[PDB]
């Protein structure tokens, strides 16, 4: 309906340069489940809502937020709690890629531990997997 | 997926002054559909989030006053939606579900009160 509201309804994928996607491991609905890289398969555990009014990234399947652990390296899903470790700056590049920076320390950006391995937070060095495609 | 929370008279929960601040009151107001009258409700989590402010409907520690505040996964920001067959809903505070979204008067403030099946305790989520 019944209303006009300013908020994205689109489910997104977060895509690597090889075409793989951020995926919540095991299609888990639990706190602490790892974010990993996986080939795209249509499943809801690879889809995320992104709200650029506040900067959250929420799993469509679990409704939990992409979160950097307190260690400032590991990326999991966890209940949204308005934490700086759950809020992201989307730096949009002219080529259509995006640097996804941690609000708590924006020098630390969404990265991978390997091409088809885990998602992590790492210092920005313009490494290829720090340049995401939000589809 | 934005909703209004509607009273029997057709008025709605409204964040006072269209405020974006922590602690702003939830009040009853004639329906205009501005974003301070619209709320995201997610029944996987149990939150009620203002579209305009992106802050959660929150019971204060006094267990009576209703405000908005940053969502911090508090039991005082989580809600049970008890759905009746005629399309009304009792919105109960997770921290103490005997206490439910209510009003201090027909077009006055939103509060938490013991459930007595008062007409303003039976919301229509539209
Ligand atoms: C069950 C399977 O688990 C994998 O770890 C990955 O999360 C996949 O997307 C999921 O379908
Ligand atoms: C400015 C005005 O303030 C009122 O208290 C109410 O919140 C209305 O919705 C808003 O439009």
């Amino acid at each position: 309906v019944p209303r006009g509201s300013h908020m994205s309804n689109e489910a997104h994928t977060l895509v690597t340069p090889e075409g793989n996607v951020i995926d919540i491991q095991g299609a888990s609905q639990e706190n602490g489940a790892n974010a990993i890289i996986y080939p795209r398969h249509g499943g809801e555990n690879q889809l995320f809502f992104i709200d650029k009014q506040i900067g959250w990234i929420i799993s469509v399947f679990s409704r939990k937020a992409l979160t950097v652990k307190e260690n400032m390296h590991d990326i999991v899903q966890s209940d949204y709690c308005s934490l700086s470790r759950q809020q992201w700056i989307f730096e949009d590049n002219p080529d259509g890629t995006t640097i996804i920076r941690c609000y708590e320390n924006p020098e630390l950006v969404l990265s991978v531990t390997g091409n088809i391995d885990k998602v992590c937070l790492s210092p920005f060095t313009r490494e290829a997997h720090q340049l995401w495609r939000i589809e």
